[PDB]
């Protein structure tokens, strides 16, 4: 079972740079992402996302956000998101229980 408290100290360090979870917070280099578990890639309105992300084409879940998170640029080839990766899955499983609560 992976732990939110951790995840959530993990974006904080990690992602918070580029990222808001809440509904109605501000996109900042990165989109919003509230409700981006159940939605598919590059529809978050008023964010101007690469080609590469928009026709990925994915609807992002807990498995392909792990696969995202551990090489963004594999993944998805051409995107803008300058994030290496998070390489131990226990860290991605922490990460991603917090964001699948903290983007409801
Ligand atoms: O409008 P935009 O800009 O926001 C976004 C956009 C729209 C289109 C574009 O050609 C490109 C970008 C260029 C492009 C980029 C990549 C990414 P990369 O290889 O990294 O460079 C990849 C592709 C691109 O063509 C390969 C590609 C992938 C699929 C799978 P899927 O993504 O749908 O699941 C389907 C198509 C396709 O060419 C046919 C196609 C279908 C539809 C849907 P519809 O029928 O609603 O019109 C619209 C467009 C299409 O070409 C038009
Ligand atoms: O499978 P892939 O391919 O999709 C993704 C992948 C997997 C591995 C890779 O070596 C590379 C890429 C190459 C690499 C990339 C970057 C990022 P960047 O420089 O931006 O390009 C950075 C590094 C790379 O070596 C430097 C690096 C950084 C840390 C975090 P830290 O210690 O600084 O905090 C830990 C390791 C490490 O080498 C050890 C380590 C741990 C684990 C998970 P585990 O231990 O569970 O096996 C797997 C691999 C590891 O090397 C294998
Ligand atoms: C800035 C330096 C970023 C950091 C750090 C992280 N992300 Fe990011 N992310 C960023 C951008 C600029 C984009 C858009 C990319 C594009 O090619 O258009 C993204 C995208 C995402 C997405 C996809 C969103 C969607 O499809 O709507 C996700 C799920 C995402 N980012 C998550 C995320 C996480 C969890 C991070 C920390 C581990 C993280 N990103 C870091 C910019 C930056
Ligand atoms: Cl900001």
């Amino acid at each position: 079972a992976g732990s939110a408290k951790k995840g959530a100290t993990l974006f904080k360090t990690r992602c918070l740079q580029c990222h808001t979870v809440e509904k109605g917070g501000p996109h900042k280099v990165g989109p919003n992402l509230h409700g981006i578990f159940g939605r598919h890639s590059g529809q978050a309105e008023g964010y101007s996302y690469t080609d590469a992300n928009i026709k990925k084409n994915v609807l992002w879940d807990e498995n392909n956000m792990s696969e995202y998170l551990t090489n963004p640029k594999k993944y998805i080839p051409g995107t803008k998101m300058a994030f290496g990766g998070l390489k131990k899955e226990k860290d991605r499983n922490d990460l991603i229980t917090y964001l699948k609560k903290a983007t409801e």
